[PDB]
């Protein structure tokens, strides 16, 4: 590969130069002859495999704290090596763990919120041994991160993977999500996105209230054991009823959402170590709720009902009734969150921050991996500054990765 | 290897095999994806294999592969490259190559229409006057009094690179843009340079907001010459709004015919440096990009002011409101004047249908999600949820440099 790669902004003319891509680690799935950039997703490491992955990471850490080549550096190297040699694995120092998590966020190509990356509260939970303990750590995470509506980004890191027969897993895709109930007639009550997991919970013994906005239980797996159900204390689940500053009838739709977005099904990879349970949280960009959660056909799909109350012509598409309802819904979502002093960012403020962020990164770091297909908002794309920004996409480590759903791989005891 | 694309809304999966047939490069590598880069970056000896590939594809298309006709065509083309360092397409070939350059345009959402293309052979052209004649005929035909018709006009192929044919306008019909002494811009800011270049060539600028630019035409590598498109051939629409009486008072208008004129058509190794093609508009092209881009007409603030919207915080989403309204007026206006147009909902529907057609009968369809997904209300259109595979098939449309950056004058 050539040393320098240039990206252009087509509305400001600014040109950046990327050299960081030279540290890329994994294959993107793209080739010389095909681009998989809109594909959503394009047994443990051996001693030999782990050795250089650990060294790669350790060198990077010591270079970050400006101690590269130092005695402490060479010693840490030697200690990691012995520990891999005799135990087939190694343990991170607290400093390294914090660094690793922060940088995995810093490296998340698909995240528009990464200007905040270095303000992340890390909760070390590698001493956890049971599902009840996981429940304890998750409740503390939720309470701290929620902070009465003044949200704070956090990650809780459970023990790494060992032989793969003892994984810690949060079976929920997010710590907080609403149930979906398939009806005998084909309709879905609540959130259709969560139907599969809800059925799992019910089989596992969950008594469902069978409502439209029932918070799902946590389904938690420690040390490779069968998962166990716990109810999140309702007082820890901050929620916002959705109203509209102009449309008084909007409240009569009975919509609400939860304040804390906390993805819990991803895998954190640091120096070749695999943390299969690492729930992390920030705060919402309005569109994640207002456009996706609410207006996706396979989600709450309320465009129709909202358009009706707006008395729009719904017989032509060229009326753009859908487009018109979408904006109002998103206005209500931002309005309700701000009114209740719960942290939320609109897609304009977010994409502008991110452009500023990306610029700083290119200048101080020599680059910033970004996935345009994900970075650009799902509404009003071209009137946000990221639309016109060229991005390069590539995989740096430490990183967050997808993993299979645990019910597909789990060996039931 | 076969490749699967999934639609996450319908859960439908299609299997791509056609991608095995490309040879050109996309710009990505295994380690870096450049899917969001706008522009990633002959001889006798190079020419024949390219020719052989295209001839083979053609006779395969008409189910006469390995036929007598096929065999001789191939030798005819080899002898001609041998003895002239180039060759000339048959008319049938020219037509087949042009339709398939459109079929292979990964960034074009309108490709369901692809085999409905009127192909104008202008390869006998020699002067800028001829070009102008050919272009007026195109414009008049494709406009069709509002019932627009897809068309392309193909001027002589590149020979030695010293004698290119070029349409220096980026589109046949665009409005002028003027640098105002106080720093602002009158008209269309995307065209300020080209406008100054016309003024420098002797064009007398009305210095208004919607001045149709002259044709600047280059033939056989000569200096370019100015021509005024007869006004009655230029179909335009005054933009008004079905609810907002005051929208007409903004004085806004646009042209009915989108006719891109600065790209390059490549067929079997031949380069057609001048090949204006036109179709009809998707609403958002005018209503989102042309009017609301900051480096364009930048009219969002004006419209939102008449709507009496709170413009003090971004989170009131006033920009998003004005945007939808502008795009309503645009669709309304065209349809009222019976000028062909398509809204991004219907267009994206059509395209998902096209993909299904193309996977079924052709084993795939190249597509650029970055460009295919509309610049407003993305995820409430079906293409947002459609995985797409991009790859470059030939015959094709490519980009070329602006001719003023290369041309040595007189
Ligand atoms: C603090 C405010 C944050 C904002 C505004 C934000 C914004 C976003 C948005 C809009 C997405 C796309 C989500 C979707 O379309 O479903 C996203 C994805 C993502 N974010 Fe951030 N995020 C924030 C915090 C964080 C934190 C704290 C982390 C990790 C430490 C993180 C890591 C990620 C990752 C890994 C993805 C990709 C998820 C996937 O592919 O499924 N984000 N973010
Ligand atoms: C018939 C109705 C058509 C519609 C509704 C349509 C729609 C579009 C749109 C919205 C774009 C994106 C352009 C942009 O955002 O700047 C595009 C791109 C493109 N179209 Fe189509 N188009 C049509 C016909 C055609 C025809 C007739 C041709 C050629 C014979 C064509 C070839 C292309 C090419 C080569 C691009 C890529 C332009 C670039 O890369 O800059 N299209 N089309
Ligand atoms: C940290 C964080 C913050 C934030 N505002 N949104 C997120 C959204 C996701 C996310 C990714 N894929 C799917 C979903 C569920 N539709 C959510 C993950 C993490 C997020
Ligand atoms: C055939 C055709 C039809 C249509 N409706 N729009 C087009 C738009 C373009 C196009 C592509 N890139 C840049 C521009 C100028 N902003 C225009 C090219 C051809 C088009
Ligand atoms: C940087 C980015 O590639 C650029 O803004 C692209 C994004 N997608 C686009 N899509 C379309 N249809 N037209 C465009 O001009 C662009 N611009
Ligand atoms: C097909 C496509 O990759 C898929 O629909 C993606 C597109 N971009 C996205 N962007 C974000 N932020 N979130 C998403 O879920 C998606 N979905
Ligand atoms: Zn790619």
């Amino acid at each position: 590969c050539p040393r320098f790669l240039k990206v252009k902004n087509w509305e400001t003319e600014v040109v950046l130069t990327d050299t960081l891509h030279l540290k890329s680690t994994l294959e993107t799935g793209c080739t010389e002859y095909i681009c998989m950039g809109s594909i959503m997703h394009p047994d443990v490491a051996t001693k030999d495999q782990l050795f250089p992955l650990a060294k790669e990471f350790i060198d990077q850490y010591y270079s970050s704290i400006k101690r590269f080549g130092s005695k402490a550096h060479m010693e840490r190297l030697e200690e990691v090596n012995k520990e891999i040699d005799t135990t087939s694995t190694y343990q991170l120092k607290d400093t390294e763990l914090i660094y690793g998590a922060k940088h995995a966020w810093r490296n998340a190509s698909r995240c528009v919120g990464r200007i905040q990356w270095s303000k992340l509260q890390v909760f070390d939970a590698r001493d956890c041994t049971t599902a009840h303990g996981m429940f304890n750590y998750i409740c503390n995470h939720v309470k701290y991160a929620t902070n009465k509506g003044n949200l704070r980004s956090a990650i809780t890191i459970f023990p790494q993977r060992t032989d793969g027969k003892h994984d810690f897993r949060v079976w929920n895709s997010q710590l907080i999500r609403y149930a979906g109930y398939k009806q005998p007639d084909g309709s879905t009550l609540g959130d259709p996105a969560n139907v599969q997991f809800t059925e799992i919970c019910i089989q596992q013994g969950w008594k469902p209230p069978r409502g439209r906005f029932d918070v799902l239980p946590l389904l938690l797996q420690a040390n490779g054991n069968d998962p166990e159900l716990f109810q999140i204390p309702p007082e820890l689940v901050l929620e916002v009823p959705i109203r509209h500053p102009k449309f008084e009838w909007f409240k009569d739709l009975g919509l609400k959402w939860y304040g804390l977005p906390a993805v819990s099904n991803m895998l954190l990879e640091i120096g070749g170590l695999e943390f299969s349970a690492c729930p992390f949280s920030g705060w919402y960009m309005g569109t994640e709720i207002g456009v996706r959660d609410y207006c996706d056909n396979s989600r709450y799909n309320i465009l129709e009902e909202v358009a009706k109350k707006m008395n729009l012509d719904m017989r032509k598409t060229s009326s753009l009734w859908k487009d018109q309802a979408l904006v109002e819904i998103n206005i209500a979502v931002l309005y309700s969150f701000q009114s209740d002093k719960v942290t939320i960012v609109d897609h304009h403020s977010a994409t502008e921050s991110f452009i500023k962020h990306m610029e700083n990164e290119y200048r101080c770091r020599g680059g910033c991996p970004a996935d345009w297909v994900w970075i650009v908002p799902p509404m009003s794309g071209s009137i946000t500054p990221v639309f016109h920004q060229e991005m390069l996409n590539y995989r740096l480590t430490p990183s967050f990765e997808y993993q299979p759903d645990p019910w597909n791989t789990h060996v039931w005891k």
